[PDB]
């Protein structure tokens, strides 16, 4: 198994633990926003068989992380069963899913963590505003793991996917100028990642009402403005479609990001549509605030 | 309340959940004997109203005690809840007991824990051999408890009394040469500690059977010739009378030190007498071998 896993897995279910003795009250308060717990375990001559033997384990502002788990209609102890109940499972930035393919597990940078520091409380307030209807990423939890000598940071956010319907094709949309396409490598995947010109080229249709369209595209408005405000760019929208027929009900209730097709759609297909990869990674690298109007446009015309 | 009451409690959780998850094998290893585990807790704006913000706790030989609980008829989940549901209370060496006064739990000195150190294979395995019947205490759990700036040792024993039957009368008995008696300030206490010639001048007889009393002095033998031959002294015979008059049926299974008194006793009365204070403390300060014949011939005259 992997080392970095259980420390994950070891240190969510100490997390949960933690915050089931406190007391949850309904405002944050400054303070809350520069929080964090720190654990640094040393076992010795004990225990190897589930745990290595000297590793630490972070949370940053584990209060307000659990307030948006509430506000994202997520249970404490339901969360921490999907994380510990058994491992999270790998896909290849690489990123881990929890065994229900409820959330996600991302590894990311110091810098990342900086950033979403940065942004924390004015993300905090947006989902106050929005009532946590809103399709950007939802943040559940921030931790830093430490296995003897080797250092990491990761981030669960809920499932932009079903955790039941299986999706057949999936799109990375950002509407960009340059060109964008997928590459060969990639296809030859059980489920590849397709991108803007795979789209505007396969004539693909989201078949969906004119209603659902018109409340989609005002969310999206509001998500992008605020993500503009903050700064950010180069996040996409990530489009996954499942086949009833080849696999189709959904609960909304847990795939938040779920669309039914119209009644005149050609086949029986549910839409799960979300933005992603919201923050800036400065390993990588034409403003913020151009970059939303032409990803605004882009999604306008495709859907 | 109390800040190391709650790292303990906090800890004696932690350290049976850990438990929880950790095979039980049944046998014990050479390493087990030298094993610990360590944490160090640092809460930074968080959680203040449970926990101080900066405390460890380090649990000695977790695989041995949990050993010895198992042994002595305890099940971790029914030990971590006596310790862990409602705090210890104090009685003022300091002592507390658990809420359910099954337990009690003593400060002792990093000297006594080096002894404990010393003497815990040989313990472990004289307790193997007696099949976990013993007046010998029963040492459950050790640990030290760190609280920004103040650093203690603790060890867990079974209660000698019953854990519902109240004493009214107790004696601590050594049966040394140079005279002990009681003082008048303890006394005045709702239960006062009695000493060697309180009892052989208030005439104090112990009413039990033959059998009882046979029973009786053969472990009491066993286990003082034990102490002996690991060159420890200046131990006690905890003495504890209850009388069913007053406040009677005990729990052999919990009250393990309990002897019911004869048929022709004067009154209805409960014996709880076992071994305690058996380490050497070199704050203190005529051989250990002296002392133990000289300890088992009072112990025969006075029963
Ligand atoms: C965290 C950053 C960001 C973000 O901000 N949010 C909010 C977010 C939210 N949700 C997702 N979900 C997924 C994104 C992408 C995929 C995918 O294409 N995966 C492929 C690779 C592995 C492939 N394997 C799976 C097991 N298969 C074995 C089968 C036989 C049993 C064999 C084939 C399946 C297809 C799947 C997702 O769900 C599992 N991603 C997010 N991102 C992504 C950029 C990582
Ligand atoms: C750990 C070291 C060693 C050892 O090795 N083993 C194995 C061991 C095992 N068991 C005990 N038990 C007790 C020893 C002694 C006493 C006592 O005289 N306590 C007095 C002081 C407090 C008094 N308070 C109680 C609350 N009261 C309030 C009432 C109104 C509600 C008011 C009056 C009650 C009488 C009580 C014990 O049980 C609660 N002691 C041990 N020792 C002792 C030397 C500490």
């Amino acid at each position: 198994s992997d080392p970095l896993l259980s420390v994950l897995m070891w240190g969510v279910n100490h997390s949960i633990n933690e915050l089931s003795h406190v007391q949850i009250p309904v405002m944050l308060m400054p303070d809350d926003f520069k929080a964090y717990s720190k654990i640094k375990v040393d076992n010795h001559l004990f225990n190897k068989e589930n745990m290595p033997s000297h590793f630490k384990f972070k949370e940053y502002c584990p209060m307000v992380f659990r307030n948006l788990r509430e506000r994202f209609g997520i249970d404490d102890q339901d969360f921490q069963n999907s994380l510990t109940r058994s491992a999270p499972l790998p896909n290849d930035a690489r990123f881990h899913t929890s065994y229900d393919k409820r959330y996600i597990i991302k590894t990311i940078t110091s810098e990342d963590v900086a950033e979403m520091h940065n942004i924390l409380k004015k993300y905090h307030q947006y989902i106050v505003e929005c009532h946590g209807i809103t399709l950007l990423p939802q943040f559940l939890g921030m931790y830093r793991l430490n296995v003897d000598g080797v250092e990491i940071y990761v981030i669960v956010t809920r499932n932009v996917f079903s955790h039941r319907l299986s999706v057949y094709r999936k799109y990375d949309l950002k509407g960009s100028t340059v060109a964008r396409e997928a590459s060969d490598k990639e296809k030859a995947k059980e489920l590849p990642t397709l991108k803007d010109n795979d789209f505007i080229n396969e004539g693909q249709k989201i078949y969906i009402d004119d209603n659902n369209k018109k409340v989609f595209l005002e969310k999206l408005k509001k998500d992008v403005e605020f993500l503009a405000q903050l700064k950010l760019m180069d996040y996409s929208l990530l489009v996954g479609i499942h086949d009833v027929e080849r696999a189709g009900e959904f609960d909304p209730n847990i795939d938040v990001y779920g669309i039914k097709c119209h009644e005149n759609s050609p086949r029986k297909e549910v839409y799960f549509m979300a933005i992603i990869d919201i923050l800036t990674h400065y390993d990588a690298k034409v403003n913020p605030e151009q970059y939303s109007k032409r990803f605004l446009d882009f999604i306008g015309h495709i859907l």
